[PDB]
């Protein structure tokens, strides 16, 4: 019999690795961290100076956050939890608005992104957003291997292909990424359940660990040149370095940017400290059922520029350790799989911390 | 495909083991622990009676610590966070100064070592230290597979290779150790991340578990007779025994020696208990940016001699268990891999310890 | 293992014990089981036997195994 | 003193504040008072306004003065 039970060797397909299961192996390096080139292709036509994209969530990205992310070298994606006219107004506000790395189009204006669903109402929203000058559309769905999501992606590529870039929803397998690539998507977003606010892997018991999912999606997408975006489950800059090394071209950040000042919402004072609200788009409050997210609060951090600077410094240090001149070389790095004891050895241990580092906290 | 994902069987190169994942197997023994010989090679020409070295940290080793370590049978390495004239003065102070195991040169003077960086200013500091009477130069870096570190090691060995011994920076792979040996290093230090105060494996996500790294480095250094020093991650004398059995010849100690009276710094009182500062060299305060260390405090221990005696007693017990007359015989002991339950069983369990033992802390 | 022997004869398999979430039910059904039997998930409902218990202002209900000392007496 | 002022004219005196036991009420009535006004002795009953506070397995209720900062705001 099969060692794990039954007579079917393909019942348990594979062992899945996540960010905490692997470490990057140092290699022969001739690269100073300051000279590392952290530019990467977000889509087949858009290249960012910093490969970080803000999450399309109602407590993460709005006009201010989108403008700040575009100025810092990345991009912001406005959420679709607003009326269509309001979303178009936010797109116009971003496009209408020191920062040498800022992302700009052929007209010299900042780049913005918008998220739409699936359906005729979503089609009207997408048409309104495209008419307002949006550059990239995201078909933001929880299960992108559904036939409706693929049909919507094909429709958008057929209609507004010459003017915008269409990014498919979340996938976690090789077959889903291949289907999205065949459907005509310009970029594939990866991750089902690893988000810090998600309960999908608990409520439905469905998902896949992020590192293995990224590897599978890259094996499905790289021959066609389609970029891969790692979405959800990133907590440190080492996580971003690992996600890029596993094959992803861009990383989408949630809770790391929710505690910044540019994020929408009011500051909450609790017990002499500061926080702000963070919740999933599938949470009960956001969808007003069977929710697949939770509501919570993250500690307050400050300006987005400092956070992006620290994350980029960590990524530059990783590139220096691996000897990667560009991201295209960082994607050829190798991993070492570690156990739980190795995981606790990686973090600071046997020490009582008396002052916090800019890039680390418990 | 690969069970962890993708089509490349070499993406996840190996499975790394740390000190907590293995145990030493007992063997036929004719060795009394009190009759074991713990002498081991530091470099190709320097043999220590106690195979322990002190870390080059601004909270661990200064003149007093170097003198105490040399008297106890080991050696000290002065940190390079000091002005060049000040470090040369510390070297002269150590050389200017019951202890049957004390390590001394051919002129009856206590041995000492000093850490240098990479660069032309580092060259000036190294030449000053050599002219001031240092016994070994440690090219102290974080990534020794960089071209600059190898060039610096080659230059030092070409200039003052007949007067001093050159020890290369920290490596974590077989290729890096082979490159350091080819460059002309007298000894190779191993460990990138295991440090109790380090955050390199979190900020950059780069490293390797210590046991696998030591085995890989020994696989490249032993055929050429180059000693290997295990640096970082050691919390018990059993860890020292495991590191020696993996192939290392000496173990450099950090936090284990940072709480003794001979370590630089002042006593601190918190709720009737004694602590003292311990911070990483890549921490924010130490480099005064993207730090790769933290600042904290460790409980006060006392005289260095008692700590060294306890560690050597544990090592002698391990040598007696494995039937190793010498460290060279300990370097051929076998390992058994354990699970998390095995690690829980190795420590005291289902007990409420009421009095602290000299060699174990809960 | 049980489904590997029960499926050829058309005998259904019931997964009993250890289920704490709906994802666990989905995993049990996907492994070959046809139904799931629930314990503590339904022990705190209003329809289960037993009086309510109040601890620190919150509501609880008693739950014990049939092999427990009290239940086997 | 108040009773010395009020008794000849037949005006009753109400003792208000500081009572913690029934003996205190008896002492106040013996001193010349006619009735007693109770504070903390009735602030912990069910009929008193407020919500039960649960701490360390014991029940409390909130009690504050009208001159307190949180009651004058
Ligand atoms: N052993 C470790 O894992 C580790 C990690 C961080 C810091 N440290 C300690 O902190 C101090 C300073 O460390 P440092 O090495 O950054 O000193 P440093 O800034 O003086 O660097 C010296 C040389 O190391 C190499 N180097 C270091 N980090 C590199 C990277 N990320 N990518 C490429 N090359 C790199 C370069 O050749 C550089 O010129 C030392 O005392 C060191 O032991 C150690
Ligand atoms: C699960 N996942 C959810 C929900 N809303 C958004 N998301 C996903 O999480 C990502 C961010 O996760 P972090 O780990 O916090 O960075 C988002 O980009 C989105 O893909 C939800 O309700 N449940
Ligand atoms: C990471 N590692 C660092 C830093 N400064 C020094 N080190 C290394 O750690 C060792 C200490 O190990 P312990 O586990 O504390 O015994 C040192 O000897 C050195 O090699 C730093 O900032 N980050
Ligand atoms: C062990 N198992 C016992 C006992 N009484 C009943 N059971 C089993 O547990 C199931 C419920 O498990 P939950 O995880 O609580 O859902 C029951 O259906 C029964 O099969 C006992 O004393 N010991
Ligand atoms: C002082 N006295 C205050 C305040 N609010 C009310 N009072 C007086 O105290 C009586 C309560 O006495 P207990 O000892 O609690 O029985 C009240 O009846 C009232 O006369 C205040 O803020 N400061
Ligand atoms: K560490
Ligand atoms: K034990």
């Amino acid at each position: 019999p099969v060692p794990t039970g039954g007579d079917d060797p393909t019942k348990v397909a594979m062992l899945g690795l996540t960010f905490d299961d692997v470490l990057l192996l140092p290699a022969a390096s001739d690269v100073v961290p300051a000279t590392a080139d952290t530019s990467s292709q977000l889509t087949k036509r858009i290249r960012l100076r910093v490969p970080l994209v803000s999450s399309a969530m109602d407590t993460v990205t709005e006009s201010r956050m989108a403008i700040a992310m575009a100025r810092a070298g990345g991009m912001g994606v406005l959420h679709r939890n607003l009326p269509v006219a309001e979303q178009a107004g936010q797109v116009e506000t971003v496009k209408r608005s020191q920062f040498p790395l800022s992302t700009k189009d052929s007209d010299g204006r900042l780049l913005v992104g918008a998220a739409v669903g699936v359906g005729d109402d979503a089609w009207t929203r997408a048409m309104t957003l495209v008419d307002a000058g949006v550059d990239v559309l995201i078909v933001d769905t929880a299960h992108a291997h559904n036939r409706g999501v693929l049909d919507m992606v094909s429709r958008l590529k057929q209609a507004v292909g010459e003017r915008v870039d269409v990014v498919g929803g979340n996938v976690a397998t090789r077959a889903a990424a291949a289907a999205l690539v065949e459907a005509g998507a310009d970029a594939v977003k990866v991750g089902v359940g690893p988000g810090s606010i998600c309960t999908t892997r608990v409520v439905a018991g469905v998902g896949a660990p992020q590192i293995t999912a990224i590897l599978e999606a890259v094996a499905a997408c790289k021959p066609y040149g389609v970029p891969v975006i790692a979405d959800g489950g990133l907590q440190y800059s080492g996580d971003i370095a690992k996600a890029l090394a596993a094959g992803a071209s861009t990383a989408m950040l949630g809770s790391l940017l929710a505690g910044t000042a540019e994020s929408p919402g009011e500051l909450i004072f609790v017990n002499g400290k500061q926080f702000k609200s963070y919740r999933g788009m599938g949470s009960l409050g956001a969808m007003q059922l069977v929710p697949e997210g939770i509501e919570g609060r993250v500690p307050f951090r400050g300006p987005l520029g400092t956070v992006i600077h620290q994350l980029t410094g960590g990524l530059r240090a990783a590139m220096g350790y691996t000897g990667s001149a560009t991201i295209e070389q960082l994607q050829q790095a190798q991993f070492v799989q570690i156990t739980a004891a190795g995981l606790k050895e990686s973090h600071p241990h046997d020490i009582t911390m008396t002052v916090e580092a800019p890039n680390y906290y418990t």
